[PDB]
């Protein structure tokens, strides 16, 4: 399977921003990665009920993802994930599936997060992970758009902490 | 979670009466609540597929919705419910959700039932829940459109029985 | 239940062909019917989620749709039917079924499979299931929109054996 962009991004189907990462890769489906969306049933529906026609869209969990990455059924198909955080995609890395970059879009604001860009906010596990992200050498950008300028994340982070 | 409108609807997600009711309340989500329906593989798919976009839709059933409810996931979201009949509704506040009003939109003819407006058709199930709901309070109201003036459902089904 | 056509198509909601069967029959709801895509999560979300609104549509088991069929809910429904293959149409008919005709509209070459039309494509297990079909009375058609003219599959299948 032909992964062409692996997003963060805790509000999913919003706007029209995914849509306009799909029109420029091309991409047949959107996966939406995560083990707890996938076995919440008010949830599932709820986040691939407002994705694009056109596009095929389905979540599952990080052991189907890793599962069919490597199936023969979806062999050459052009993909783009969508995770909730970071551990995930460690979580999914760790399954057999490689990442080559990840684009961080947003993870929302909550009392016990720490905000550090406009849009992203990110608790302990949620750093560590982040680390563990480039210590795989994953690179890790930042931007909405296609065509926002694509900053670094890790220099960002950084000098946070 | 905050409850705009709690609605009857035998027919679900059919014509542009829902659509209406949406872009009135401005709600974010519809969610049908049905133990029913929630177990109905065939059933739930095929009520969710039929509605509109920019509006997250899911099933769920009166023991998931109680609890969604209370959950601060969706701590001050905006929702529309859509239900089958008048005992689920029962059965969802005696799990501790408030319903202030319900709006009564239909409720199809069959032959064991007993036509009572031009749309609702009720059998002696249907009557003791709508019963039960004026006993707890809940106002009941009858019309389809946000522009149709709101007839008295209580004074409705007396006047027939 | 009212089935007016029974299709096989590897694709499913490919383009504007099944919306120009569907517009042709005024169908309510398309079902498809497929043992495996209704366990897979990955794959029933992901064929559903293209399908066109003011449409219900839903995928179960061969099993579900012979209850379904016979069940007094969709009486007088008015449906279309999708299949991945010719076996689970014979699978479904095991279950008290009755299909009239069958439209073939595809089935994806593979490096097992044996191409037999521009866009058929079958193995021994498809054949064998093609034959029973001819000896149930199945009409067995091929074509992709209601406008081109209907080929006869039969004869096709024998002058390549």
């Amino acid at each position: 399977m032909n992964i062409v962009l692996a997003r963060i991004d805790d509000r999913f189907i919003h706007g029209q921003i995914l849509t306009r990462w799909i029109k420029v890769h091309a991409a047949d489906r959107i996966i939406v990665v995560s083990d707890d969306i996938a076995q919440d049933e008010m949830r599932k529906t709820l986040i691939l009920s407002v994705a694009p026609s056109n596009v095929k869209a389905s979540a599952v969990s990080v052991s189907k993802m890793a599962k069919a990455f490597h199936s023969p059924r979806y062999e050459g198909v052009t993909a783009m994930l969508l995770f909730e955080n970071p551990s995930d995609i460690v979580s999914l890395i760790e399954a057999g599936v490689p990442i080559k970059t990840v684009n961080v879009g947003g993870m929302r604001f909550e009392n016990h997060r720490r905000q550090i860009t406009k849009s992203v906010s990110v608790t302990e596990q949620d750093i560590k992970a982040f680390e563990t992200l480039s210590d795989k050498g994953v690179k890790l950008e930042l931007r909405q758009l296609p065509s926002d300028a694509s900053e670094d994340f890790v220099q960002i982070l950084r000098n946070v902490t």
